[PDB]
C-alpha cells in the first residue's frame, strides 16, 4: 500500500495533564508570514514516560544494554522478526547475551509490577545468525497465565519468512529436546496398571545416524537416558526392565505426535536435522538444500530409547 511522501521530521515534546511526557514526532508536508512546518502528511510515533525531577536534573553517564526481548505473537506472526528488531532496536541496545523470547497473546502483558528455560535460552546472537542463514528455529515462549508469568513451551519459527508459524506445549518442548539429545533436566511422570510411576533425568545422549534409501532419508535416532525413579504400590531383576520399557515406548509414542506435527501441521524443521544430512551426506544434501522442509516431511524416523534406572 502507498502513503502519503514526507523528506523532514519534527518533534513535539509536552507534559500531560496526567503528569507524563509524550514525544509526537511528525513527518513534516514538503513545502512548495504563517507557520509552515506546522504542516505534516501524518504524526510519527509517540514516545509516553512517566520521569522524575531528579531523573531529568541526573543525566545518565553511561550506555547500558537490553537483557531480555519479549516478542508478542500477533507480531511474530506477522512479521519478519529479523527485520522488526533491526527496524525498532539500535545495535548498541543490545549485546550478544541479549535474551530473546516469545509471548502467548501480548508480550506487554506478561510483565508485572514485583511482589514485595531450557529454549535453550535463546540469545540475539544465535537467533540472528539463524535467520541470516536461512534456518527455522524454536524460541522459549512464556504465557501470563493469570497471571503469574510462567514458562510455556516454545515458538516455531520458519526460515524465509522468519515468522511463527506456531508453538509446541512444554510437554511437547521437553520430549522433543530429550530426543534431540539438547535436554538437560527433566521429569517424565506415567503409570504402570494405574500406579503412578517417574523417571527424573540424570544424563541423557542422543546419535543420529541419516540414511537415505531411496530417494528419501531415513534417520536413525538412539536415545540413551540414566535416570532415578519414583514409585507407588508396593526390586529387581526384570521388574526395572519393565518400567524402563513402559518409559521408552512412551518417549517414542509422544516423539512421534510432536514430529507429525512439525512434518505435516507447520511443515518446518526447527530442531537442525538438516545439519546431520549435511555433514553425513554432503552430495545428498547439496541437491536438497533448496527444499529441505519439503524433504523433511516425507522423511521417515526409527527409534531406538534406552532408558536406565539407577536408584
Ligand atoms: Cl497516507
Ligand atoms: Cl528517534
Ligand atoms: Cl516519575
Ligand atoms: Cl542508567
Ligand atoms: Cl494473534
Ligand atoms: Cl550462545
Ligand atoms: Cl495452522
Ligand atoms: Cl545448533
Ligand atoms: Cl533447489
Amino acid at each position: 500500500d502507498i502513503e502519503q511522501l514526507s523528506f523532514a521530521r519534527g518533534l513535539a515534546i509536552d507534559e500531560t495533564n496526567d503528569h507524563q511526557y509524550k514525544l509526537t514526532y511528525q513527518n513534516l508536508l514538503p513545502q512548495s508570514g504563517k507557520p509552515e512546518f506546522v504542516n505534516v502528511t501524518s504524526h510519527g510515533k509517540t514516545i509516553l514516560e512517566a520521569v522524575s525531577d531528579v531523573s531529568i536534573k541526573d543525566p545518565p553517564v553511561y550506555s547500558d544494554h537490553l537483557k531480555v526481548i519479549l516478542l508478542g505473537e500477533k507480531l511474530m506472526r506477522n512479521q519478519n522478526v529479523d527485520q522488526v528488531l533491526n527496524h525498532f532496536i539500535r545495535d548498541d541496545e543490545l549485546r550478544r547475551s541479549s535474551y530473546l523470547m516469545a509471548a502467548r497473546g501480548n508480550a506487554a502483558d506478561v510483565f508485572t509490577k514485583g511482589n514485595p528455560k531450557i529454549m535453550i535460552p535463546l540469545r540475539i546472537g544465535r537467533a540472528s545468525v539463524y535467520s541470516q542463514n536461512g534456518y527455522s528455529y524454536l524460541i522459549q515462549a512464556v504465557k501470563n497465565e493469570k497471571g503469574k508469568a510462567k514458562y510455556d513451551g516454545a515458538g516455531i519459527i520458519k526460515r524465509g519468512s522468519n515468522k511463527l508459524v506456531g508453538f509446541l506445549s512444554a510437554d511437547e518442548t521437553q520430549t522433543l529436546s530429550w530426543v534431540m539429545g539438547t535436554i538437560q533436566g527433566g521429569v517424565m511422570p506415567t503409570t504402570d496398571k494405574g500406579h503412578p510411576i517417574t523417571f527424573e533425568i540424570k544424563k541423557s545422549k542422543t546419535k543420529i545416524k541419516p540414511v537415505i534409501e531411496n530417494g528419501k532419508p531415513v534417520f536413525h535416532i538412539s536415545v540413551k537416558t540414566k535416570g532415578i525413579l519414583t514409585e507407588d504400590q508396593n526390586f529387581s531383576k526384570s521388574y526395572l526392565h519393565r518400567l524402563e520399557n513402559i518409559f521408552e515406548k512412551k518417549l517414542e509414542r509422544d516423539v512421534k505426535q510432536v514430529m507429525d506435527k512439525l512434518q505435516h501441521e507447520y511443515k518446518t524443521d526447527p530442531v537442525f536435522l538438516s545439519d546431520h544430512i549435511r555433514i553425513q551426506h554432503p552430495d545428498y544434501w547439496n541437491k536438497v538444500k533448496g527444499h529441505w522442509d519439503e524433504i523433511f516431511s516425507e522423511t521417515d524416523f526409527k527409534y531406538d530409547i534406552s532408558f536406565k534406572i539407577i536408584n
